[PDB]
């Protein structure tokens, strides 16, 4: 585990990752899920507490809870956006607490809590779980902890899996301090901090009135903002002003929005924007740094600089997209002071001040030098025919240097002249330079900066060494090369020698003063984070083995990523290189290439990869025209030899061309040997000739109405295309076609030919009948070249075909089997050359064509399941004619679709040739045609099996220890309150555990799945599998309709592949018949009746449906003809509803099989919304040898709450599957023990009833074997466990984000056997009726509210008000002792509190209705609190709150004796006090403190209370009756 390939083994390199649409500005459904479960804590004085939840501008409200400093919520807010990435992580979620808030008043703020987005999603789950919000005044640096608040914060986008936890019962002591909304490494304890966005000057900005501007500098951060003065008719304006932010230290919004604009009474518009990431610019712990920039430059991009009374590309200007242009560069520091925020000496305000920052000068950023960037074009092609026959310019700018047009010794040439395009073919041009290549020279000045981008090289030289050898272990395990283990250990070995490199190389040019404090901690924080990724290297090389090498490579990513991040340089120096094509000078398409990727050094490391090189560069179409079906062309494809350096520095900037040129220069440079030239006379010229070997391709985009196309491959090689054939009505076309470029030019001799390629443009194309085609796809390639000198032998030549990934723009549309050869015609003309061996068309010649040896395919026709309308028609007489390598066989004629969708016969075969590589299979279609009469066949649909490689054929290893079936081996094994809840949630804690050891007794369990009951077990796919037929064309990933829609039918059935010369060994272990084959075991195809039977238990986090964001939830099941839609039992307001349902529909199987359990929303007036909703595909769950049909238990009884649901006794199941597995068994001796093939099992023989009397019985030992079935040595299978599943719940209008997680299960019994009897009562639990009675006896040292008017005597007219539920439904008052002198008052007066309550959940249920105009009464479950407060009662004016205690029935603190002994620390955050629970010793009697929170904020004794709890249940009360206060029965003194 030593050696290892320090070299690239693959052809990774000949298969370039080319994309023409980015991740930038790219829109996605994203959605953030926000449940408030509680808070506690708050600070206030009888505050009415509503938590305000807000995701950007959208904001959203809790209910109301009354007079309480801990309030529970359990409200679900879903927020929806369709944004790109970069806008919506920077999205601020603040969580607040106000109170007093009306339909005219806005609600004062308690405390709030801020945090973004992009927060949220760098946490492993992209979640928090459980967590409390740290509260804090956001006007006041001096005030305290205002509160927690407790809740989930969840991201999630398109296509994201998150596991969420299950909702458990909650019944914990929750620790606040050790769970807090932080991420990781950020102290529990924030300081306030101030953030100066020091904004000096800016230069060069554009055109925006007409014609002048006044320009402003507007910052954003963590939701506040504040802008500089208007430097008013200025294209170099100057501030020296800086935006001073207060805020939280350190900042969970982690970028900061820098935008210039320009001022104007009309619109207000926005210039240029660039984002200052937190993140790259400091660092966390004790060898991190405060948040540091500047003093130095920072370049913005947007739209085009010309003015235009509309901007389409506008979003550019606010940095919501690629830049197109360069706007302005603008001069910017930033530094952060930690505020002492317990001096009084400074203000405590915490408004954005807009101050005088101390102006700094130009030399501060580094002294000017002269930049020379070099241009040749030496090809121009593929431009797109939709821009006209116009002559072409290419204008190449750097900042606003070379922009003649817009922007703002050696005269700098900055376009090439204009050529008049000629035609490639239909749909592209190319510009004849030939030997003439046109030049460009910019002469430039920028700031020597040069320090940064060439660390910035170094560690992007090592993330493209560790990129490429990422990209080549992922290419050869795909394609099974030997040893992968062996290449990833030399990866890492390169990667840990460039770490090394970078320790040695990037300390030069220390001594500079130049440098900013953001340079030399950056420099600190690269060399620490490069050495410790080198140690961490050489560490994970000797972890790296042959079967671990498939995660160490994503913990490679993991480097790769880091190194991406740490490679971006935050403070710029030179802006990118801008390419333009122009036509009637007007801006067509750009490129936009680093000016680091261009700068000359001399050390190799510090080069940027693309200078001194020829760079393919793809023109885009600029902003949004570069996506969808306008960016699918390709506008222009450049061969641009680039060379960026300082001009001391040019004398070999001609070096990286190819040779044999001469040098063409202006009319001032003649004579002069450093001019540089205008354009380059080529007169050394090489002949070539490319070879296509265009084989095969699969899995190809679909553009046509019946779900096919007419693919022809388009091959582009410098300035010539060539097409193969047209193949009908086929995604996976054999085109086996080889296009010869006879007596290509390639001008001059190019260094590292062999090495870097000229690449190769394939664009696959559906043919349309009226001459026009449609666009399928594109990919890239490069030749393997041979030069003249070279031989055509092995291991080289001749080359194999490998598949090239084929893209639609971003998304996959298939891959294409090919090879490409690129061979010098040499001295002595093409008898050098190898010979060539249906017309002029060239097959693919042989050794690069695969080698075919003969398989049989035998398929198995099942049935067909759902076959939807063609045209407007119903399918009657289906056909499946299934085709490989153009073979096949074709199905029996279903005669009836409608009477039974079945084959008479079960089993055909065909012979096909196949290629002796696996890999290379093509794909085997099915294609399903309605037969109608006199030949008029229809499509329905077709499927495509894209690998066969699931159903090739081997023989068994029965040189396994399972096989060998000989020696016996011994496998040994209130109360009557219990239901099915009980097991549920005891198999919920359960989960947990087993969640918490995987990432790291007394009541029987289920299985509790977090996913699907087919994720568990292989989706049912043994030996039946689905095969969804599709039709017409397929969606795009945006604005499409997506494959869901698409799909018209199933086909059901199997595939057999081997090759057809079997030993007779293989055929006999295998028992083959000659009337099936291979598919030994199929059950019966006749249909059956099936009584499905689905539980749903319940449903979480469901999407709101409603206006108050909620929704009514019904459980809505259709199976066939049954369309059961239970609107009547509707959940009204509830998001987490527990339905406990039971739906029993009499389907016949296997015609209605496809189950669908769906949620929607119960609305008075209009439609129910759909919620989601899941298909479940019951026909794999009932054939499948894992019996899926009816959940089987952990332990056997016939009573109480672990009763056995199956009408099979499980020694009946046994014998089933001994039956049909043709085990021998079961052998019952005593009914302590069975024999079930060589396994003996032992366990009890007794079982107890209803009475608990015994009684003899097999079935606890049946029960055993069947629990290990899985170690039978024949048939051994494991089997389906009793469980609930939990399935997601999707929504067609809302794709690709679950929107509900339904927990259900499905049991199906066949009618022919017994019936099962009554379903099991999985209803919710009905409450515990109790009644708590509080006897209020005394209250002393009571505050004095009340002052004399005439005398000044304090004095209270104390009266306690008590509740358990809520004021409006609970709230009782003593009578008022009038005029207390000191503080005492006698009350002895009775509250009642009758309660419904739930032990399992300690919450208190209540049916009652939202509000005075709701349709419904809605349940709600609360905490179990029951609230203490003393009021001062007034005659003219309202009651005046003095103080309250808020005791939680099962954690509150026990009372104490006398009022002496009571003090502040029973209901504050000690520790000292114990807990007693009501609901267990049942009576208490004591003194509680009441407290309430002073101006000053802290609490104060304002009170004690006397009170004697008690708690009854209903029925104790009844038969004890007492009154109200002091009445009968049972008065009061
Ligand atoms: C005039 C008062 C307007 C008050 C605001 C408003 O538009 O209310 C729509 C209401 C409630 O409809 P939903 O709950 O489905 O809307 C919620 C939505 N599905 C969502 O999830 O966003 O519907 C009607 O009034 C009847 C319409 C059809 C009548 C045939
Ligand atoms: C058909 C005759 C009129 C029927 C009018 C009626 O009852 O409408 C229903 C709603 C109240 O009922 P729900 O919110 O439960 O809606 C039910 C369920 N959650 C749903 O989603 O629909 O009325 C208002 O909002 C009126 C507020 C007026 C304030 C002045
Ligand atoms: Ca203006
Ligand atoms: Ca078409
Ligand atoms: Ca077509
Ligand atoms: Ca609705
Ligand atoms: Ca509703
Ligand atoms: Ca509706
Ligand atoms: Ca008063
Ligand atoms: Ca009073
Ligand atoms: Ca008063």
């Amino acid at each position: 585990s030593v050696t290892a390939l320090t070299s690239n083994v693959s052809n990774k390199r000949s298969k370039p990752d080319i994309k023409m649409e980015p991740s930038a500005g790219r829109p996605m459904d994203y959605q953030v899920s926000i449940t408030v479960i509680e808070a506690r804590q708050l600070v206030g004085l009888n505050m009415d507490p509503v938590v305000c939840v807000e995701v950007g501008d959208d904001k959203k409200y809790t209910s109301m809870k009354e007079s309480t400093n801990c309030p529970y919520y359990n409200e679900y807010f879903v927020f929806d956006f369709h944004v790109s990435p970069d806008v919506m992580f920077d999205k601020i979620i603040k969580i607040s607490v106000i109170h007093s808030k009306n339909l005219l008043r806005s609600g004062t703020l308690v405390g709030s809590f801020k945090m973004d987005v992009g927060t949220v999603y760098s946490q492993p789950e992209h979640q928090f779980h459980h967590k409390w919000a740290i509260l804090s005044d956001p006007d006041d640096i001096s005030a305290g902890l205002k509160g927690y608040v407790k809740c989930d914060v969840a991201v999630v986008g398109k296509g994201d899996n998150i596991k969420t936890p299950h909702k458990a019962n909650e019944t914990d002591e929750d620790d606040i301090e050790g769970n807090l909304l932080l991420p990781e490494g950020v102290p529990p304890e924030r300081q306030w901090a101030r953030f100066y966005v020091k904004i000096y000057r800016a230069e060069g900005l554009p055109r925006m009135n007409t014609d002048l501007v006044d320009p402003y500098v507007q910052v954003f951060f963590a939701g506040q903002k504040g802008k500089t003065s208007v430097q008013k008719s200025s294209y170099e304006p100057l501030w020296n002003e800086q935006v001073v932010f207060t805020d939280l230290f350190p900042p969970l919004c982690k970028r900061m929005k820098v935008q210039i604009r320009d001022s104007d009474k009309v619109n207000d518009v926005a210039i240029g924007t660039h984002f200052i990431d937190l993140r790259k610019i400091s660092n966390d712990g004790d060898k991190g740094f405060l948040p540091t920039l500047g003093p130095a430059w920072v370049n913005m991009y947007g739209s085009t600089r010309n003015y235009t009374l509309l901007d389409e590309h506008q979003d550019l200007n606010e940095g919501l997209g690629e830049g197109v242009s360069f706007r302005a560069r603008l001069m910017l520091g930033l530094a952060v002071e930690i505020l002492d925020t317990s001096n009084p000496e400074l203000t405590s305000s915490t408004e954005v001040q807009v101050e005088q920052a101390t102006p700094v000068s130009e030399s501060c950023t580094g002294r000017m030098e002269e930049f020379f960037l070099f241009g040749a074009f030496l090809e121009a092609s593929m431009i797109d025919r939709k821009n006209g026959d116009k002559p072409i310019t290419f204008e190449v700018t750097i900042g606003n240097y070379g922009n003649e047009v817009d922007g703002m010794d050696l005269a700098s040439v900055s376009s090439t002249p204009p050529m008049r395009p000629q035609i490639t073919d239909r749909n592209y041009f190319h510009l004849p330079y030939l030997e003439r290549k046109p030049c460009i020279y910019i002469k430039s000045w920028w700031p020597d900066q040069r320090r940064r981008l060439y660390n910035a090289n170094i560690m992007d030289h090592i993330a493209d060494k560790l990129e490429e050898g990422l990209n080549d272990v992922q290419e050869m395990i795909k394609t099974e090369k030997s040893y992968p283990e062996r290449r990833l250990r030399g990866v890492l070995e390169e990667l840990s020698c460039g770490c090394h490199r970078f320790l040695s190389l990037s300390d030069k040019d220390q001594g500079r003063s130049s440098r900013t404090r953001l340079d030399r901690e950056r420099l600190k924080s690269c060399m620490r984070e490069l050495e410790s990724m080198g140690q961490q290297a050489k560490s994970l090389r000797a972890q790296v083995k042959r079967h671990t090498v498939r995660d160490k490579l994503r913990s490679c990513q993991n480097f790769l990523q880091k190194l991406r991040f740490l490679a971006d340089e935050p403070q710029h120096s030179i802006p990118d290189v801008f390419i333009w094509m122009m036509s009637n000078n007007k801006r067509i398409a750009y490129a936009r290439v680093p000016s680091k990727d261009l700068l000359f050094s001399i050390v190799e490391e510090e080069l940027g990869k693309d200078c001194a090189k020829v760079k393919t560069l793809f023109l885009k179409l600029p902003g949004k025209r570069g996506f969808g079906s306008a960016g699918w062309t390709v506008q222009a494809k450049l061969e641009l030899y680039l060379w960026l350096g300082l001009s001391k520095q040019r004398k070999d900037f001609l070096c990286g061309l190819p040779c044999g040129f001469e040098e063409v220069k202006a009319a001032q440079g003649l004579g002069l040997h450093s001019f540089p030239p205008i354009s380059l006379v080529y007169t050394k010229k090489q002949a070539f000739q490319l070879r296509a070997h265009m084989y095969q391709a699969r899995s190809l985009f679909a553009a046509d109405s019946s779900g096919l196309s007419d693919p022809f491959a388009r091959v582009f090689f410098i300035n010539q295309s060539q097409c193969t054939e047209v193949l009908n009505e086929t995604l996976c076309p054999t085109w086996d076609q080889m296009l010869v470029f006879d007596n290509l030019e390639l001008y001059g001799e190019a260094h590292e030919l062999r090495d870097d390629p000229p690449i190769i443009v394939i664009e696959i194309y559906d043919q349309d009948s009226m001459g026009k085609a449609d666009f399928m796809g594109r990919t890239f390639a490069k030749p393997l070249v041979k030069m003249a000198d070279e031989a055509y032998c092995p291991p080289r030549f001749p080359p194999q075909l490998e598949y090239y990934q084929i893209y639609r723009g971003s998304a996959t549309a298939g891959d294409l089997l090919a090879a490409f050869e690129l061979l010098q015609i040499g001295p002595s003309g093409k008898a050098d050359l190898p010979p060539i061996n249906r017309g002029p068309i060239m097959p693919v010649p042989v050794g690069i064509r695969p080698v075919l040896s003969k398989y049989r395919v035998e398929v198995l026709f099942w049935g067909l399941r759902d076959l939807k309308r063609v045209n407007l028609a119903q399918v009657d007489r289906p056909r499946v004619d299934i085709e490989c390598a153009g073979k096949g066989v074709q199905s029996s004629l279903i005669h009836n679709y409608k009477k039974n969708p079945n084959f008479n016969t079960l089993v055909k075969w065909f012979e096909v040739d196949l290629p002796e590589n696996e890999l290379l299979h093509p794909p085997l279609n099915i294609r399903v045609v309605d037969c109608r009469a006199f030949g008029r066949y229809t499509l329905v649909g077709s499927h495509a099996v894209s690998s066969l490689r699931r159903f090739i054929y081997r023989p068994p290893d029965r040189s396994a220890p399972n096989w060998n079936t000989t020696g016996e081996v011994v496998v040994s094994m209130d109360e009557s309150m219990l239901d099915w809840w009980s097991k549920y949630f005891a198999s919920i804690d359960t989960m947990k555990e087993q969640l918490r050891q995987h990432e790291t007794a007394k009541i029987d369990e289920l299985k509790v799945y977090p996913k699907e009951l087919e994720s568990e077990f292989d989706s049912f796919e043994d030996w039946l599998h689905t095969f969804n037929l599709l039709r017409g064309k397929t969606g795009d990933d945006e604005d499409g309709s997506t494959e869901e829609e698409r799909i018209v039918g199933r086909f059901k059935g199997s595939l057999c592949v081997y090759k057809v010369p079997l030993p007779e060994d293989v055929s006999r272990e295998a028992g083959y018949d000659p009337t099936y084959g291979m598919f030994q075991g199929i059950p019966s195809n006749d249909p059956i009746n099936v009584l499905v039977r689905i539980y749903v238990v319940r449903a979480t986090d469901l999407h709101p449906a409603d206006i108050n964001g909620k929704a009514d939830p019904y459980i809505a099941i259709k199976l066939g003809k049954t369309d059961i839609r239970d609107k009547e039992n509707y959940i009204s307001k509830q998001l987490n509803p527990v339905f406990g349902k039971s739906f029993d529909i009499e389907a016949s199987f296997p015609m209605e099989s496809m189950l669908t359990v769906a949620v929607y929303d119960w609305d008075l007036v209009g439609t129910d919304d759909l919620i989601g909703e899941t298909k479940i595909d019951l026909e794999n769950r009932f054939y499948s040898k894992h019996r899926a049909t009816c959940g089987i238990a952990q332990t056997y009884s016939i009573h109480g709450y672990n009763i056995w649901r199956d009408p099979m006794k499980p020694s009946q199941i046994l014998t089933r599957l001994c039956k049909e597995g043709k085990v021998d068994g079961p052998h019952f001796g005593p009914h302590g023990r069975v024999r079930v093939a060589n396994r003996v099992f032992t366990g009890p023989s007794e079982i107890e009833d209803e009475n608990g009397q015994r009684k003899p019985t097999d079935e606890h030992v049946a029960l055993s074997a069947l629990r290990h079935w899985e170690d039978i040595p024949r048939v051994g299978c494991r089997l389906v466990p009793e469980h609930v599943e939990t399935r997601p719940l999707l929504n067609p209008d809302k794709p690709g984000i679950e929107q509900g997680r339904l927990e259900l299960w499905v049991d199906m019994f066949p009618m022919d056997m017994p019936a099962p009897g009554t379903p099991l009562d999985i209803s919710p639990r009905k409450p515990k009726k109790y009644e708590l009675r509080v006897i209020v006896w005394n209250t002393d040292e009571v505050v004095l509210e009340d002052d004399d008017f005439f005398t000044g005597e304090k004095s209270s007219d104390i009266f306690v008000r008590g509740w358990l539920k809520g004021q409006q439904e609970d709230k009782q008052d003593t009578d008022v002792h009038y005029h207390s002198l000191t503080g005492e008052g006698n009350f002895n007066w009775r509250y009642l509190f009758p309660f419904d309550y739930l032990a399992a959940e300690e919450k208190i249920v209540m049916s009652k209705k939202e509000s005075m105009f709701s349709w419904d009464e809605t349940e709600y479950k609360i905490p179990a609190r029951l609230t203490l407060q003393i009021w001062d009662a007034d005659h003219f004016s309202a009651d005046d709150f003095l103080g309250a205690i808020e005791l939680d029935l099962n954690r509150f603190p026990r009372g104490a004796k006398t009022a002496k002994q009571c003090t502040m620390e029973m209901a504050t955050g000690e520790v000292d006090v114990p807990l007693v629970s009501i609901f267990k010793q049942k009576r208490v009697k004591g003194w509680w403190p009441l407290l309430a929170r002073n101006e000053n904020d802290e609490f104060e004794l304002t009170g004690k209370v006397e009170a004697e709890l008690h708690l009854l249940t209903a029925e104790e009360a009844e038969k004890n009756p007492v009154g109200l206060a002091r009445n009968e029965p049972d008065p009061l003194e």
